[PDB]
């Protein structure tokens, strides 16, 4: 049991948006953000990106 990095214990929108982002600088964040929400794994955006793969939804009156 050991880690690279000392130790980032973060799994927030952003450390994603920043992965996915990372392998595709091009799209926004703001889309970015919801296409996680859409899902919330790295890959399947990417997938998500490449197609399409959107469903459920968040709340907000």
């Amino acid at each position: 049991g050991s880690s690279g990095s000392s130790g980032s214990p973060d799994v927030q929108l952003a450390t994603l948006a920043q992965r996915v982002k990372e392998v595709l600088p091009h799209v926004p964040l703001g889309v970015i953000q919801r296409d996680l929400a859409k899902t919330g794994c790295v890959d399947l955006t990417i997938t998500n990106l490449l197609e399409g793969a959107v469903a459920f939804m968040p709340e907000d009156i």
